[PDB]
């Protein structure tokens, strides 16, 4: 139904989803002009993350990213409500212009970004119903960027292989999800928005890192080189690259740190 | 269609298909998307010197202000010669002054001219060149806040006589060189579209390297000086933040510098 790209990209999402041209759309540039310290944005915790070595996750390729699924007894501590995970998934760009993060910081795009996504159990009894109602969704974002080789990262990465094609899926054994985090995670961005892709609800609590993670010139190409959004037996395959969305005008966007 | 709101540019792909098709502009110039061609050659301007004895009508659309030019302005140094048809100007607002249409490794200017020309070789007007491939060149360049322009000041001081949509003031001729920087010689080069419905895919943009200088005063002037509605309407609606946000682009934009 949608894209990144052609005909079906971005500019037209709003013609099936209407959500998608309207208000407290996300990603966003987050700049000196729209921020302000909110000295009341205390840590988060992150409490379940440390998933089961003896359990399995899916991570499927469904066209537009990989997604690895996450249980709901993962969630975040520290909001007005508890919010519980559901997945996780990446954006990233292409090895000619690797800077395919979704949100950018003072104009600049990192090379990928990750979204920890979490919908509010204590209101709502699934992430589809709370994500087109009040209060429904809160996502995690880390910013990726070109450095060292990131073991953590590597423990879905090494699975790309697996879910190649669009409908390809795969067996990930749980780890530490709170290993792709960050160091520093009291330094963050917070503002209202949306869902990147659609519908494009605007019932997003973001929460956005200020410190990027490294992963290594390999592991990125990997990440970007690895998946088609086409299934296997497409006469015209396309490679999965550029899959973020465009910043949209943004209103402010709160900080953890007062500079 | 309008720049914020329901019928916001994420929503003008619903009536103008183009807006979500191939080679939109604005676009960001950035190092992995550029290559140096040594054969880019200055454009000449024949004709800018406007005479003091002709004047030039300034409009406020409701979209921005723009001022009709001769068609005996022209560049030359493209396939064929392209005569002028109007300039006009994009900004953002007050408390983010960042309104430019093109951004340079993510950056936003204050604001942004665009001189507008149509191919008079192969065509006897703008409109019908509008539709045509490379049918239209336009010339743009960035503004950034500094000293005060007296250049730019000649239309500026204007604007206090077309406040309101539909209303419309004659400018007396004068040296539209002038409103160009430093080294018009350094530019970037790109095939792309109108930055505003109906979006065609027609436009070969030229964007001068340098930025020219307004006061703190002038932008603000430009920012808080007129209205998209009509002087009788009765919810008054400011004309700000009347820029297209930056496409994707994955295609090549040509330098005529290399350092
Ligand atoms: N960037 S984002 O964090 O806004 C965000 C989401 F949040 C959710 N998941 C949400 C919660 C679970 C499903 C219920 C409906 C809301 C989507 C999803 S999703 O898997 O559920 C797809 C449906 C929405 O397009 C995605 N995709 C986009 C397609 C590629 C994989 C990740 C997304 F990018
Ligand atoms: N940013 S841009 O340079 O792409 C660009 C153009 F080029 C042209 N003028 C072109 C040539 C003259 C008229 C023939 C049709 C194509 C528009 C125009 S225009 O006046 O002709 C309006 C066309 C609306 O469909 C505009 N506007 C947008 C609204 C406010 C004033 C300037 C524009 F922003
Ligand atoms: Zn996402
Ligand atoms: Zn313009």
């Amino acid at each position: 139904k949608w894209t990144y790209f052609g005909p079906d990209g971005e500019n037209s999402w709003s013609k099936k989803y209407p959500s998608c041209g309207g208000l407290l759309q996300s990603p966003i540039d987050l700049h000196s002009d729209i921020l302000q310290y909110d000295a009341s944005l205390t840590p988060l915790e992150f409490q379940g993350y440390n998933l089961s070595a003896n359990k399995q996750f899916l991570l499927t390729n469904n066209g537009h990213s990989v997604k690895l699924n996450l249980p709901s007894d993962m969630h975040i501590q520290g909001l007005q409500s508890r919010y519980s995970a559901t997945q996780l998934h990446l954006h990233w760009g292409n090895p000619n212009d690797p800077h395919g993060s979704e949100h950018t910081v003072s104009g600049q795009h990192f090379a990928a970004e990750l979204h920890i996504v979490h919908y509010n159990s204590d209101l709502y009894p699934d992430a589809s119903t709370a994500s087109n109602k009040s209060e429904g969704l809160a996502v995690l974002a880390v910013l990726i960027e070109m450095g060292s080789f990131n073991p953590s990262y590597d423990k879905i990465f090494s699975h790309l292989q697996h879910v190649k094609y669009k409908g390809q899926e795969a067996f990930v054994p749980g780890f530490n999800i709170e290993e792709l985090l960050p160091e520093r995670t009291a330094e963050y961005y917070r503002y209202r928005g949306s869902l990147t892709t659609p519908p494009c609800n605007p019932t997003v609590l973001w929460t956005v890192f200020r410190n990027p993670v490294q992963i290594s010139q390999e592991q990125l190409l990997a990440l970007e080189t690895a998946l088609y959004c086409t299934h296997m037996d497409d006469p015209s395959p396309r490679e999965m690259i550029n899959n973020f969305r465009q910043v949209q005008k943004f209103r402010l966007v709160y900080t953890s740190f007062s500079q």
